[PDB]
RNA sequence: GGCCGCCC
RNA sequence: GGCCGCCC
């Protein structure tokens, strides 16, 4: 019955304050809160962590981890969704910030997000679509692509000798 | 019926191969497993995360986060039972090594490092007794010490200020 | 922050 | 790596 006023957020780093994106951006894919703003690679530093997911998924990859480019506070992890590279950010490591309330605060889940301060739909295909060439614009962006391209690589090949043996 | 060997494992970073203890140290309180070696702290860097946990307990407190010293990776988080500060490892972070075996594994719960590698007992006493003053021996150690005393007299206080209301 | 269970 | 539930 107690129905928020679903207004704009800043996603800020709960450690450095810096803002990644604003709360339209976040949609979800199954379960999986995603960033679909193409300008937040900029804020985000990209990692492999030289170890493949034990999920091994083809449609939905857990590749390399994302902190905050600022400050380096590990802040969540790159998958490749349908073809796509997707920052998925841990709720745990933001501050959401809305500036006509005069408002922060943090939440410990995301289903809390939603009731609470603002909705999220599912991401649909203009989104993927949007985010599809996010990381060739600036230098360390394609850095950052050339980190996933070898992360994704590894967790397909993975995934075919593991399906060897069947 | 499949029972291991209760080998000693090497407990190393898993992102840059840094030993921090013995498996013969891991010892649990009330399902956390935390480090009974009072060597470890030399190889764990303190910071605090300058926000007092959820989790509102006396007796149980989780305080500062813990990363490698060497490479700075998270690598759990320091908590306060009984008056003693004890690491808590992630074992997500860790990649356990047997020399005799020639072997190197990473397990995804406790529980399958219980199952699979080496038993794992209740802290007793004398662990608690052997950690308490673990942190007065560098300058390096005493000034974690103090990370550690500023964010359970955080927590107190807020622990403190909740009660307030009741 | 942790444990275990289920699911992706 | 994530989701939700329970517990510490
Ligand atoms: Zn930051
Ligand atoms: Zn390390």
């Amino acid at each position: 019955r107690l129905r928020h006023e679903n207004k704009i957020y800043k996603l800020m780093c709960s450690n450095c304050s810096k803002e990644f994106c604003k709360s339209i951006y976040i949609k979800k894919v199954f379960s999986n809160y995603m960033v679909f703003d193409p300008s937040v690679w900029r804020f985000l530093h990209v990692e492999s962590k030289r170890k493949v997911s034990k999920y091994l998924s083809e449609d939905n990859q857990p590749l390399s981890d994302i902190k905050c480019f600022h400050c380096k506070l590990d802040v969540g992890r790159a998958y490749k969704i349908r073809g796509t590279y997707l920052p998925q950010l841990s709720v745990k490591a933001l501050t959401f910030v809305q500036e006509s309330d005069y408002s922060s605060m943090t939440k410990a889940k995301w289903s809390d997000v939603e009731q609470d301060l603002f909705y999220i739909s599912e991401a649909i295909e203009d989104d993927f679509r949007i985010m599809l060439n996010a990381l060739s614009d600036t230098e360390e962006n394609i850095e950052k692509k050339i980190v996933l391209d070898l992360d994704s690589r590894q967790h397909n090949k993975q995934l075919e000798m593991k399906r060897f043996h069947i």
